[PDB]
């Protein structure tokens, strides 16, 4: 199993595309397996994952862990990878293992890295403008009002990509309602008409007046650019996005704080911290060689190689002393590890059709964040949920 492999990739942005290419360079060197990467625009790759897997997919592919893995593993679209994990199993922890498995208990994913969803800011700006890190909702709101009166956009905000605003719902839910409630909702074991969801949208109505206007017309990269260019005070997203988008020259000025506490019952106990990894499509060619590349991917060595170029994510291997780490990465390890539990992200944690319904409903909330809209959102979400989860 040394013959050439094909690798489908959603790393279409410059910085993560380059990081992946560097991993494949090293993967070919050590395994001997020639690899040809086929890249597709990020969103359209996940938007067409079904036809992709059912058609003539590549030997291996970039994908996501948790429910977003299970949903397509359940369809028989993926080759199980228990043989690979027999070799690499000792390298990963229980949390990474359960995220890597289908509903059937079998492995389908090799994971590579983790990252946090947190509020990013520029240290020099907080310093020079006398902004203090906010521990609580009230302090957060006060700070955003101070930014506003300073002539700044308080929170840079983008939702043209559809998924980014799901992160705000997640974190509001996790802060107000907690983790167990959030996963219930994702599994539709609690309805979208539930008063806890109303509370989420109600909190968001206060937050919305400090979020960048025109957000439904904005790519997340342009939001991250406004932060990096100091036109905005902070931005809530994943480090995989914001810190990958920063110049390497500017990255040392980047820092974050976890989303402030709202409800003392849940403090800052929880966050979204997505794991990314790789699958082996059932209809891909050369599975023998592909597993050899996967076995390599699932090592500390490979994660270290990878993190010489990726400076924004955090490796998952147990022994990992990949000493490249900057301050963003170190704080990521610590703050993630502090959480009692970590969810993935809405579109990774629920049925894709349900996430797609929410993506649109939340865009419509962004444009008209009134109690009227919130009522329609809950009823529409709950109606579509009853169909999807039947
Ligand atoms: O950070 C969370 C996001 O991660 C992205 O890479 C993915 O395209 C989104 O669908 C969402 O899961």
């Amino acid at each position: 199993g040394n013959g050439p492999i094909t690798f489908g990739s959603n790393y279409s942005d410059e910085a993560p595309k380059a990081a992946f290419a560097s991993l494949m360079q090293q993967a070919t060197t050590s395994t001997t397996v020639p690899v040809t990467v086929n890249t597709t625009d990020h969103n359209t790759f996940q938007n067409n994952i079904s036809n992709y897997l059912q058609g003539t997919p590549d030997s291996l592919a970039t994908w996501f862990a948790g429910y977003r893995l299970q949903f397509f593993a359940a369809q028989g679209l993926l080759t199980p990878i228990d043989d690979v994990w027999d070799k690499i199993g000792g390298t990963f922890n229980d949390a990474a293992k359960s995220l890597s498995k289908g509903l059937d208990g079998h492995y389908y994913l090799v994971p590579l890295y983790n990252y946090p969803w947190v509020v990013f800011y520029n240290k020099s700006v907080f310093q020079s403008k006398g902004y203090e890190v906010p521990a609580s909702w009230e302090a957060f709101i006060a700070l955003a009002r101070k930014m506003q009166s300073d002539g700044l956009v308080p929170l840079a905000f983008a939702d043209k990509d559809g998924w980014p605003a799901l992160g705000t719902f997640d974190i509001l839910n996790l802060r107000i309602n907690g983790y167990d409630y959030h996963i219930k909702l994702m599994k539709h074991e609690v309805p979208w008409t539930d008063p806890g969801v109303t509370k989420v949208f109600d909190q968001w109505r206060e937050l919305a007046a400090y979020q960048q206007k025109g957000a439904n017309g904005r790519t997340w990269q342009d939001a991250a650019k406004a932060l990096e260019n100091k036109q905005a005070g902070m931005m809530f997203q994943g480090s995989n996005q914001v810190a990958a988008n920063y110049s390497a020259k500017n990255l040392p000025d980047l820092d974050f704080f976890v989303f402030p506490a709202i409800n003392p019952q849940y403090g800052t106990d929880y966050m979204d911290a997505p794991t990314d990894g790789f699958i082996l499509p059932k209809k891909g060619k050369n599975a023998a060689a592909a597993k050899k590349v996967l076995q390599y991917i699932g090592t500390a060595e490979a994660e270290a190689a990878f993190l010489k170029t990726d400076h924004w994510d955090v490796g998952l291997a147990n022994g990992l002393i990949a000493p490249t780490y900057n301050d963003i990465q170190k704080k990521s390890v610590a703050e993630i590890g502090k959480c009692k539990s970590v969810s993935q992200f809405m579109d990774r944690d629920t049925v894709p059709d349900m996430a797609n319904a929410m993506i649109k409903l939340i865009q419509q909330f962004i444009d008209q964040p009134t109690p009227e809209t919130i009522a329609t959102v809950q009823k529409s979400a709950e109606d579509q949920a009853k169909t999807i989860f039947r």
